[PDB]
């Protein structure tokens, strides 16, 4: 032993916490670091953006996608300000990530200088782990501290790093790594006496139903047999459809406007709801229980317990754990009216969107562009989706499973999160099918960063809504407000700046070329090449499943005539006509 | 069912969450909430201090004892900010409590008004929870939010509430406490593996030592019991010491300034270090195991796990599940050279601590006074310690167990925690006897607050050092500084000032008059009078256990001798000198 | 020329400023600078306080009442927490101080040591200037940019300093004071075209007033003049009572609550009104000026004009230009029914207040006490005023003149201002009589801080008002709320306690022991002795101005009866029966 470089140790014991991706753009005030990049055997590698944004977010979900620890740079004053997207996202999603803020050297601190300014309170409303770094020979500390921090708490780790200190020279024996005493929390069991009480409202209720969130992710299967073992149907949340067979007889899909019809109408008939591993953050805004009489609820978080409503029973401890208890405890149910009206409200469900889905000619809507996906995509498929109308109506078509990823920013929902999240989930699985589902206003503050896609030979299939407009957007317009609309751009060729950028770009705007063009970008992506599909669609909006004008005790026939027509839903039924076929009632209409 | 004031759906909730004493000072920014206080059969009840600081620290305090969520209230502007140094204390120690901002009404908001203004940044930095109520009917959902935050993320939850809010009804059905599902983890028990890892280094080590801090509450004469098996001298954190049985065969003390002789001896020269619970911050600083050779951690915090010093073995999980499992496994050790040497060099220093602590006649010093509280006190006295030198010092005196409570503001360390501390004990256990040891400068900063234990009949015995200086200051003037010292100010009367307040004042300057008061004291406690021992005492500062100069072959024979004779430290006798007398050599020294 | 010790260049710098006294309290954050104190024939003194929080007001208020600039210091963590208080009150008026903040050395920062904590984030949210030193050799030049930016940008600037920094030597020509550069703009002149605009509105309004606030300091003659010679009454702000003579023969006093009768009147029924230099906090919110046709503003901020009200006429500018070019050209007034009107209700006001101040016998009301402070203050007496209801109301009764100086915590009102100010107010003003007016809430907030004044030989008269109440608290609980009052205490005897810290105490409760009291106290105080009188008040209320019942066509008859019976108010006289009696007619009552 001797001596060693504090750029290196910091780059050892950043490898050891797992961080060997570094996401960021060069600068006089990261380069110390940087420059201790690679030898001495170090594994760690950079991934130059084209914007610290996408650093940011590509950083975060390289997370959200199963991968490593990821750590993100910002040159000191802009560079790192352009992380705030990313962070925020990061901490409202509760995801561990390292940001390393650069700064003008020492010396030049507080003397107002070119580019040199207090950076402390930029973060730390959002930070779990904020400080700036004092003096060279800490900084091995802190970085260890600030992964350590990042993972234990969930969150959002920053340190500002004066640009000198990591050309300094420290003793080998002056720094030291905790990654080998990471350690965590294996699932926690369930009390009993909580689930016993959960067992006995289930047995009891008339109308139960499981509203399974992310805590139920790598339990699917159980939930499944859960529901069915019951006859209770199934919601879910906008993050979490992979975690059941997108099939599965008694899917009702999510709730609000990011949902399906048949979830929507169940939730405001239930009885029993068992709200598992959930945050719903529509849950009082959109009184989205205010329909149910018994509430029980599962979640490892203390500070949830109650959170989204009166909770008649609490379960603190793991939902795979306590969902297994359950389905062991429980009486079997061996016919429903409940479920069976269910079923057939799914079903009817099932063929509209079938029907949307499988038209053969006509202007291209979004509806076959999703077809043509679930076609040629692989079964272990990636999903990187964006925050517009458009994407986020994915849900109601991706023919997911638990081989699946589908993440988003789902809470901060920043626009442009879905390049940055290809970059994430490519460089975690570099030999697996990524897709990147975009509308044009989020494609508009990310497309530059395709190029980075290119260079570093991580090929995805970048998939653009291209509409002239904001469907999302004009979703806003009429509901709260009264005036004309105004959402139209003009007609900007992607394919031809993908091109440009080294990838390849596709253009469609008709039904019956839709599959060819879909075949011809995944082929073209198995030859290692990152591809941009135009999607250039029509302006049709995803049916408004949270104002559903179908009931004739809830709308007039005018509005439920013109309701079909807008949505081709001539063929969808109100879920009151499927109860009372069954010889149920509603318990609110009329 | 029908309406309710929402004032009063507040206190329904806090009382729910077992938050029924509210500490503050009235005002018209507070009134509609307070107005509903009582009535309705409500039981929280408003103890009113005369500064908010107190008010503050009380609500905090109180939990540290053991006692129920606090809740402390600031008028709009000075009132709130009046806080500060309590909710600071509550975030570092990771205390829960619920502190309410009172403010102007919602239409003086951002109107520039009369003590109007954004109180959000206020607090943001500590908060777990930091919320301006944006409407009157959601103020009971965010009350009852933050009780839930503050509880489940250990600590501070701010609510910034317009003085209108309260007045406002609304229908019974639109409120609800989730305090009935509060759930806490039960001890988690640690993984085997890791328990094996470190039963393999106790097993090897030649000289192992306990370093327990207050993870290991509740489970100290298990940790006696491990001490004795493998003949490991026990080590404790200056929060910690009620833990342990104060005559304990084996207890050193802890290290650095608040501790002993023989902890800080004996942290030098041991092999392996079972740090249990802790997270002492003078780790790194102070370099407290620079000479240790292995490392082994015990935490249920993942954040702490090699956070103070590189563990080779890292346990996360209860401490007191995770010393029992090593206990079981562990080889019991019959004889030994370090255990023999340990036990010579804590006797040695008991001799020295007795010595001071008995003398019959002459100026009063602090020793005496402490050993007055350890003839008189209960066995489960309850003790509120300031920060100063003079009251920190106790720990080398109080002759505690673990039927004892000592509680102070440890890391923050702000000044005037004593009587706050007192209320917060007294109000949750009535009949317990509860000391408060304040030195001058603390005590000037909270003497007014005596009368609030007088208003409320809480009686405290208040045991203030007057030295006209500050031994604490005293410290950091011949260490660091060249210049001369400073810190002699006048002599105020606290007896007089104590029977001015409606309190019971004694003097006392003589060691043969100690005794006496002491016991008059205790009477007048008994007989339900609050009272103010002002002991006048000499300049002595506690020894500095930091700095030992009694080992020749570390200091010189002159150094040695000033340093024996201005701490009447003649028979202190350097750990060394045992060790070599049992045939075993320091590791360090020479 | 050679080397310089740090603290010592800040000492030098601090003293070319004209910083000389720093208030705080010692410890060992700060040791290192405070240290360089004196020697090198340095002038900077140090003024050791009881309670950090007296120190920062003590810092601020000694600018307030025209001394140099202050500066505080607070120990790393509490003891800087404690100095909120007294910077947000400074940040809110306006008022250049410099905050040291003292902190643990470099080498625990960030260490998670023992009371080591970021506080950036702590002022930043009021500071003007909020910086942590990263270096020793840079404390110098940060020193003398806090004092240089405390003064340009008025208001609060915080640097926190690293206890090891001040034991740094440098060369002396590696420091410098930029105090030869201390510049400031002279008067600046209106503009003509605004001062025209503001003469035509005058000299064509049939009710013109001025309102003059703070802005007018030093101009009270020529305020005087103009409303004389136009005819148009006065009405003062809260914080500019001294600008006038107390006699003054059309001087309304101040609107809303802390008002007078006669000014609350004139304002709802003004035409015209001159907001001279002020930013009357109450404008919008209690709607003052809602009956004004014209309104007239002139400032030297630009931020302000049209702040308050709409202006029709605007005036950037020097108040005193700016009265002194309205009052050349506008037109003498010779006759106005208007300033007669307001003449006698002024007079009407006066014998009511008389009547109260000259009551010869019975239970001592604050009333008497200012009678008595009238009676033996010299002309040119220092009032440091505290925020409670009885202090407060001193505006209607102080004799004062632009000799006095009149200064309170007005926009944040941070209780206990008062002794804090005495002490800014008598270090600045050594030979002159100081008198600090406080109530007995905020005399137990601060009242350890007497000793103090004692200590230091800064003899002062502390007045203290003492209901075993709070009236102000006690006007927010008939006004808003419904329920039972509650803000009864006990009866601490303020004067023993004062005699226990070395004062002189006094007790009073009778109207006829008043003079003689006070002028012991007063003879005391020239004897060189801090006194604190200790006045045993009623619990009556003053007579609320903003609530008038007393025009029958305002309220009913039974509500003026119980109005005037109350207030002992049966001589007041509604202001319309004065303007009906000179030919006018309400322009707003039926
Ligand atoms: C533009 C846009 C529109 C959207 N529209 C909709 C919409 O219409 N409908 C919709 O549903 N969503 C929608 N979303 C997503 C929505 O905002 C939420 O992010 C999502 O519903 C939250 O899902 P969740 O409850 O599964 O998980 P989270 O909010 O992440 O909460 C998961 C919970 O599970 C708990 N948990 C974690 N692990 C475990 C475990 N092992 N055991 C037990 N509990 C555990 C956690 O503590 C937490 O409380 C939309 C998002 C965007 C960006
Ligand atoms: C003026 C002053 C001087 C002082 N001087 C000294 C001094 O000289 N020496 C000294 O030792 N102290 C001193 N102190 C106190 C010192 O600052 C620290 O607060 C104290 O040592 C921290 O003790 P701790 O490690 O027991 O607990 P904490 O710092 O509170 O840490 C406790 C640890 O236990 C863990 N834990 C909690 N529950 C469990 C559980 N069930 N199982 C396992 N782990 C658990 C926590 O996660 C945490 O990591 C002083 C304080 C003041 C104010
Ligand atoms: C408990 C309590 C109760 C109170 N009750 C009342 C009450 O009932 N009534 C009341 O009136 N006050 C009351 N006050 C005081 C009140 O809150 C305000 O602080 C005070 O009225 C502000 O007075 P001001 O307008 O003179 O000065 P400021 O608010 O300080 O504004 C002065 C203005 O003058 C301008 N200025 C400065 N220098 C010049 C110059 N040379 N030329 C031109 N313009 C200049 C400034 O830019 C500024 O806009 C109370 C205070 C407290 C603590």
């Amino acid at each position: 032993d001797n001596k060693i470089n504090i750029g290196l140790a910091v780059m050892k014991i950043l490898e050891s916490w797992g961080a060997d991706t570094i996401y960021g753009i060069p600068s006089g005030t990261l380069s110390s670091l940087m420059d201790a990049m690679g030898e001495e055997e170090n594994n760690v590698k950079f991934l130059q953006v084209k914007h610290e944004e996408v650093g940011a977010m590509a950083a975060v979900m390289q997370s959200k996608f199963g991968g490593n620890l990821g750590v993100t740079v910002g040159s000191g004053g802009p560079g790192a300000s352009h992380l705030i997207n990313g962070l925020y996202d990061a901490a409202m999603d509760n995801i561990p990530v390292v940001a390393i803020l650069g700064s003008r050297p020492q010396r030049e601190l507080n003397m107002d200088a070119f580019q040199e300014l207090n950076q402390n309170p930029m973060y730390d409303h959002i930070a779990v782990y904020n400080r700036r770094v004092a003096y060279a020979e800490q900084l091995p500390k802190l970085v260890d501290e600030a992964a350590r921090m990042a993972i234990a708490k969930r969150g959002v780790a920053v340190l500002e790093v004066p640009g000198d200190f990591a050309k300094v020279e420290i003793d080998n024996d002056q720094w030291y790594s905790s990654a080998n005493s990471l350690r965590k929390y294996a699932p926690i069991a369930p009390a009993a006496q909580d689930i016993d009480a959960a067992v006995e409202l289930l047995n009891n209720s008339k109308r139960p139903v499981i509203y399974a969130g992310i805590g139920t992710m790598g339990h699917g299967p159980a939930v499944q047999e859960l529901a069915r073992k019951i006859k209770a149907p199934v919601i879910t949340t906008g993050k979490n459809f992979e975690t059941f067979e997108w099939d599965f007889e008694a899917l009702t899909g999510s709730t609000y406007r990011v949902g399906w019809k048949p979830a929507n109408e169940t939730i405001l008939e239930a009885d029993t709801v068992l709200f598992a591993g959930s945050n719903f953050p529509f849950s009082e805004v959109e009184g989205t229980f205010r329909n149910v009489d018994n509430f029980i609820q599962i979640d490892i978080d203390p500070a949830m317990l109650g959170k989204r409503h009166h909770a008649d029973v609490a379960i603190l401890g793991d939902a795979a754990l306590a969902i297994d208890e359950i389905l062991n405890k429980v009486d079997a149910v061996e016919e429903s009216a409940w479920w069976t009206a269910n079923l057939k409200n799914i079903a009817n469900w099932r063929e509209y969107i079938n029907m949307l889905e499988t038209k053969e000619e006509g202007d291209l809507q979004f509806y076959q562009v999703y077809n043509a996906i679930n076609n040629h995509a692989d079964e272990d498929a990636i999903y990187s989706i964006d925050v517009g109308n458009s994407t986020q109506t994915s849900i109601r078509h991706l023919h997911m499973t638990p081989k699946n990823m589908w993440r988003t920013s789902p809470l901060f929902a920043t626009m442009g999160i879905a390049i940055p999240g290809g970059l994430g989930a490519k460089n975690t699985y570099p030999d697996r099918q990524v897709w990147n589902i975009i509308g044009d206003g989020a494609f508009s503050m990310t497309y530059p960063d395709v190029v980075t896609n290119v260079r570093y030979n991580m090929p995805v299939i970048n998939v653009v809504f291209s509409n002239t407009e904001y469907a999302f957007i004009k979703n806003k317009y009429e509901d709260t407000n009264k005036n004309l609309f105004g959402v139209d751009f003009t007609d900007v060729d992607y394919a031809k700046i993908a091109e440009a950028q080294g990838a390849k770009g596709f253009t469609v705007s008709r039904i019956e070329d839709m599959d060819r063009v879909m075949a011809e970008a995944v082929a073209a992506n198995k030859a290692g090449h990152t591809v941009v599909i135009d999607c250039k669609i029509t302006q049709d909006r995803p049916i408004p499943v949270e104002t559903l004008k179908l009931d004739s005790k809830l709308y007039s026939e005018d509005e439920i005539k013109a309701y079909k027509e807008r949505y081709e839903a001539a063929n969808l039924v109100p879920f009151r006509e499927y109860l009372e076929a069954e010889g149920l009632e509603s318990k609110y209409i009329k």
